[PDB]
């Protein structure tokens, strides 16, 4: 059983500002993505995603501030990390 | 860097269900929720035109109060007439106090 | 207020993958699952995320046969959360 601890950051967003955020995951250090169609208040398609990623400690704290800093004030984003134990993990950090 | 630690109350069941559950925890002090596809053992897809065979599942983060508040509204409520999940973890959230 | 503390495990693979993991983690001990559609990098010929909540052991269980049998030869992503669930007796 090779199980590491990593974090998991959750991002939830227009569907259109896909391609700006997984560039900036990426670009911190995510070595990956996975996106789920959402909706919130007020179909599947022009909603929004929820775009979850598997790091390290720093990079999710790397990220939340990134997002923080440049999405939260000008867009409608939630962002939460959450602790997991991953399969074979090590290749996310 | 502006995180706190918070729940997130997750709900899957029915699609129909929807209105319900949103109107019940923003009335147990939820502030806002989140929707995503479920389906699993029979059920419908994404894209079917049998839109009552598919689950929905509702994501809200709240306080640990609100979230033990919702949990028991599920179960005296929807668990006995529906087949519904419910479960919660444990968060830390980018400007979270806005969730309290 | 009926809460009880058990895994969350989540399997994200190729959708035609289905059909085995589901197999698998119901051979394994698991009462149930969910399934919802996933997306990566060059976005059915699409994924699929399952999620299955169990008790800690039927979860290392699950995860150890996926190391095993799955990870070797297909593009998945496995991993355990811990949840406190209602009426959670029912999927031990
Ligand atoms: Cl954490
Ligand atoms: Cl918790
Ligand atoms: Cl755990």
């Amino acid at each position: 059983m090779d199980l590491v601890p990593l974090k998991l950051v959750t991002i939830v967003a227009e569907s259109l500002l896909e391609k700006r955020l997984v560039e900036e995951v990426k670009r911190l250090g995510a070595k990956g993505y996975t996106i789920t169609p959402a909706r919130g208040e007020g179909d599947w398609e022009g909603q929004n995603i929820r775009l979850e990623t598997i790091v390290s400690e720093e990079v999710a704290l790397r990220i939340l501030q990134r997002l923080q800093e440049e999405y939260f004030p000008h867009y409608a984003v939630i962002a939460y990390v959450e602790n997991v134990w991953v399969v074979r993990g090590e290749k996310y950090v």
